[PDB]
């Protein structure tokens, strides 16, 4: 008995799925909940499949009172003294890991090999707002599973194929050598790479030959200009910070902005252990939904474009709040439509696709920008936008849309499986 | 007799024109010229309208060498050289200044008048790199014409008309009370201004029924969407730092780049006279074209597209270069024509409009971008692109274009001198 557990290590939550190996059969989904919360306590839930194993929930302290390096060893006891799987079974552990830098392809981290694990902290090192915890759990499932091989995922991959022209930034040298060149470099790549295979498969052509503009909107948001499978240009930049505002992060904005709003920008903030600006903090923590509506939820910000539901002030700043994020978006959209639009017509292309918690559950604002493309003749099916009608892959456009419109749910730990399905030689059939 | 000089302090060049008033005759050019150049030395030339004085042409130390704000001053001694000029008649001066925050209007400033100084003072210390030069002008027109009367006119002024929408910042409240919001301003007002003026003029229809998406294009570059002659939106911020690359600055870039490029980046500069971030130096004049191309000179880039005419070096960081500006110039282009194209139909758009030093010049730039526009119909003419033909507004696409392309030079000292026409209440009689 093998398994491989792929895991999504974020501030709020971590997301894992348990795969059979050889087989790469999906078994489990995981959920570790809770974990910046004083009030709320950790939990840990595993949902299996069909007949693969038995529910089990599990409470643990309260997260302010857990430190995350302690997370997955609890999540793996979890696993192994309340199911069937033991922890020598886990023979490989995928990790999402948000900047992987100039990384073609993942990289292996293995217990006293030197390189992948000092490759993996000078990632952590430069960028640890976003891959501090990626590297952490790495480093807790290290101890816990001396004989494992971890594999680091990362969503800059999907964009390795940019082309200069697009990700360079206009900066003398740095004033010390850096980790990685400073440039655009993309995130989300794990999402975009999985919208792009499962809309290939829907469309039953091969990814190479998908043409598409993708707004992938949530806590974070991104979009992305895709052409033959391959992205071309995507709104984030050096970090997740750059291009559309998010729940807490502002988005892009003059350089010199943070100058003013804030004295001593670039003084270390001490607040959690690793050292990071005020700046960042400010720009990724307190920014974004959270400044302009005083909710990092955009569904409670949809819902508040009903002035019944909430204050005169909550609705104005709901209205207010709605209105940036379509601004921004219309912004990307454009930018990619255009670029696609300069080479292939709209007929050959696939369209544009929303994803991402917002992009799923956002019917009103998919509606809106759809509205918006009107002159470029994409009709919305208001029905079909506004149902419950499922599929990974739907279409909420007209038949006679001559852009077509689409949501598509992502599956970025099942996408990890398949890289390191890849990865791991599974797919070799020499002679 | 009275005159109005209109000033405009660039930090690669100072333009001015002195106006007979009311009449609004010009009576001068004046241009001084390579401000930031390593290898040509700074030209201040004044020249005269037929019977107003003598040409005059006077050359000084290098650009990179010399001290700005001696020029004004030089060009007040080459206005009142002429024995058609006294000092005494020179009682207004108009003074293009870059950020003029919230203003729904130009300032007055006159010796010993708290008012207007201390708000001069209150917009050159929250933008010192973009206004500092052109208050010291006003300084030294102070000094040099005890009597006369400056009125300040804003670049951000065009751009007062943006929505909550496009200009807010997502950012929560400061930790302290500023001068003004952190909100994108938008510049170059005064050329898009004069840009709207002479198109409607061409197009011989009211300027609040032009629309138009500009590309102004120079040492700072810009791009704004004008609705029903408004200007709805533009790529520049807080700064003129946002949106496109320029001489030597980064334009758009992660706000969290430069603290990852240099230490301390908050840290005052220290350089000059007024305090200033390293940040903020290292964004505006060690960045842009200079650290990509290792020129400022964007004509120089250009000419080194061609490989014979350069390094192999040089060639390949002139292809980038030029690459890079290209893309992001096609983002904003793209970006401000849907924003125009999702209200009105292409038919109903006045076009896009080039200007600006390199807008007017760059026959193969306004060719490339022409060219990717070709899928909504853009179809450059070759013959009248490159057309010297003379003219504040002229078309370079074919007739059968869907959508028309343009090339309008700025007038903005003449957009000045009408301003202050308004502000001050200047009309000839009868």
């Amino acid at each position: 008995a093998e398994y491989l557990l792929a895991i999504n290590c974020g501030s709020s939550s971590i997301k894992g799925k348990l795969f059979a190996i050889p087989s790469f059969e999906l078994l489990a989904n995981l959920a570790v909940t809770n974990i910046s919360s004083s009030d709320e306590r950790v939990k840990i839930k595993t949902t299996w499949e069909e007949g693969k194993g038995k529910d089990s929930e599990e409470e643990a302290d309260y997260g302010d009172k857990i430190r995350y390096a302690s997370l997955v060893p609890i999540l793996l006891d979890h696993l192994t003294n309340s199911t069937h799987v033991k922890k020598e079974e886990i023979k490989y552990v995928c990790h999402r890991v948000v900047h992987g830098g100039m990384h073609d392809k993942g990289i292996r981290v293995v217990k006293g090999h030197e390189e992948g694990l000092m490759e993996m902290d000078k990632l952590s090192e430069f960028a640890p707002l976003h891959n501090h915890r990626a590297v952490l759990a790495v480093k807790s499932c290290i101890d816990a599973l001396p004989h494992h091989t971890s594999l680091l995922l990362f969503d800059t991959i999907f964009h390795r194929t940019i082309a200069p022209e697009v990700y360079t930034y206009a900066l003398p040298p740095p004033d010390t050598e850096l980790t990685m060149p400073l440039r655009k470099y993309g995130f989300h790549g794990l999402s975009y790479a999985s919208i792009v295979q499962s809309l290939a498969e829907h469309l039953k052509k091969p990814s190479d030959q998908i043409n598409v503009v993708v707004a992938h909107l949530g806590s974070g948001s991104s979009s992305c200009c895709i052409k033959n499978g391959k992205s071309i240009d995507t709104s984030m930049g050096l970090t997740p910070l750059e291009g559309l505002l998010g729940g807490t992060r502002s988005g892009t904005i003059d350089p010199t902005a943070i100058f003013h709003h804030t004295e001593d920008a670039a003084s270390d903030a001490n607040v959690g252990d690793f050292t990071v600006s005020k700046a960042e903090i400010i720009l990724n923590k307190n920014s974004g939904f959270k400044a302009l509506a005083g909710t990092t939820n955009f569904g409670h910000i949809i819902q508040n474009l009903d002035p019944s539901k909430c204050s005169e002030e909550d609705h104005e700043k709901a209205k207010l709040t709605y209105a940036v994020f379509l601004d921004r978006l219309l912004n990307f959209v454009a930018q990619y439509l255009f670029k696609l639009l300069s080479e292939v017509p709209i007929e050959s292309i696939d369209g544009l696709v929303f994803s991402g918690g917002i992009g799923e559950k956002g019917a009103e604002l998919r509606r809106d920008v759809l509205k918006k493309l009107a002159w470029l003749g994409a009709e919305v099916d208001e029905e079909a936008n506004n149902s419950n009608s499922g599929g990974a892959v739907k279409c909420i456009t007209k038949e006679g849309s001559k852009l077509k419109g689409w949501v598509v749910e992502t599956d970025e730990e099942g996408w990890m499986a398949r890289m390191a399905k890849e990865e791991f030689g599974f797919l070799e059939h020499h002679h």
